């Protein structure tokens, strides 16, 4: 009843999951592949989600394998460490200062649910991709949201396989709550819902409220579940936060998925995508794109949301930027 020497050096890395720029590829290799399982598993007792929600312990492990094993290993971004990355940032995220007992344990198991489900089974290229390829997933979802459709279904689907339904102890009450939440948060994943979505967390900026402590008023769902949301976004596009050794990790696996979308998509004869190729598209200049016009507005919105607790990652996101900004002739 002893943990092997694998599972301690693992365990050792995991008393980073509280730390913004946990060691998540590294977790993923002591796992055997399973950064999604140990850190949902490690998240799950340390907030006492197993207790709180009757969660049978085998029950959890049985669907956390089979929601990881729905990720890709064939597909180099958008795979189960993505997902165990976005799940962990997620974790950071709600521990917040500012947040300080604002959200039932309800809200919090949908963001962590919505987390470790949102990009499950990507097939490695993007919603446009498979409208313009006529795609079976583009013909189910009429072509509105295909793929964070598709992760929700395949989410919640998967709690019915063998001994997979970890809220099978939930009244049908909490069970319509959780189910609303986790859509709402993963239909939010979409970038063309970006804008909008950030639109409204400048709006609540302005009209920011606070309790007698320094922790943040929400007094309806639609500003409850809009912080939900913009959290797990925040999540989503943290790569540019993190560490540079692992934000250039991201960068390294988004391009090859792109890379390999404009293979796919000069065979197709389609036109090439968005800054997917060599014979033109820089990579530095897309990361400073993407820092300038997405990553950065939303941190910067989010950081005065939650002042002063996201100082650190903020300062991180602009020295990156800097970083790829020198890199560029
Ligand atoms: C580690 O790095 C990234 C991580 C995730 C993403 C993701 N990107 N997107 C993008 C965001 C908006 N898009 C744009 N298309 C053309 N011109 C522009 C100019 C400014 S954004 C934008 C197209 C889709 C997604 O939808 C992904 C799925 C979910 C959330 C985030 C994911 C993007 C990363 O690197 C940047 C990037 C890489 C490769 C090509 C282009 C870009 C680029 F900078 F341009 F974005
Ligand atoms: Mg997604
Ligand atoms: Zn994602």
């Amino acid at each position: 009843g002893v943990k092997t020497e694998q599972e301690d050096v693992l365990a050792k890395e995991l008393e980073d999951v509280n730390k913004w720029g946990l060691h998540v590829f590294r977790i993923a290799e002591l796992s055997g592949n399973r950064p999604l399982t140990v850190i949902m598993h490690t998240i799950f007792q340390e907030r006492d989600l197993l207790k709180t929600f009757k969660i049978p312990v085998d029950t959890l492990i049985t669907y956390l394998m089979t929601l990881e094993d729905h990720y890709h290993a064939d597909v180099a971004y958008h795979n189960n460490i993505h997902a165990a990355d976005v799940v962990q940032s997620t974790h950071v995220l709600l521990s917040t200062p500012a947040l300080e007992a604002v959200f039932t344990d309800l809200e919090i198991l949908a963001a962590i649910f919505a987390s470790a489900i949102h990009d499950v089974d990507h097939p490695g290229v993007s919603n446009q991709f498979l409208i313009n390829t006529n795609s079976e997933l583009a013909l189910m979802y009429n072509d509105s949201s295909v793929l964070e459709n598709h992760h929700l279904a395949v989410g919640f689907k998967l709690l019915q396989e063998e001994n997979c339904d970890i809220f099978q102890n939930l009244t049908k009450k909490q069970r319509q709550s959780l189910r609303k939440m986790v859509i709402d948060i993963v239909l939010a994943t979409d970038m063309s819902k970006h804008m909008n979505l950030l639109a409204d967390l400048k709006t609540m900026v302005e009209t920011k409220k606070v309790t007698s402590s320094g922790v943040l008023l929400l007094d309806n769902y639609s500003d409850r579940i809009q912080v939900l949301q913009n959290m797990v976004h925040c999540a989503d596009l943290s790569n540019p936060t993190k560490p540079l050794q692992l934000y250039r990790q991201w960068t390294d696996r988004i391009m090859e998925e792109f890379f390999r979308q404009g293979d796919r998509e000069r065979e197709r004869g389609m036109e090439i995508s968005p800054m997917c190729d060599k014979h033109n598209a820089s990579v530095e200049k897309s990361q400073v794109g993407f820092i300038d016009y997405i990553v950065h507005p939303l941190w910067e919105t989010w950081a005065d949301l939650v002042h002063p607790d996201a100082q650190d990652i903020l300062d991180t996101l602009e020295d990156n930027r800097e970083w790829y900004q020198s890199t560029i002739p």
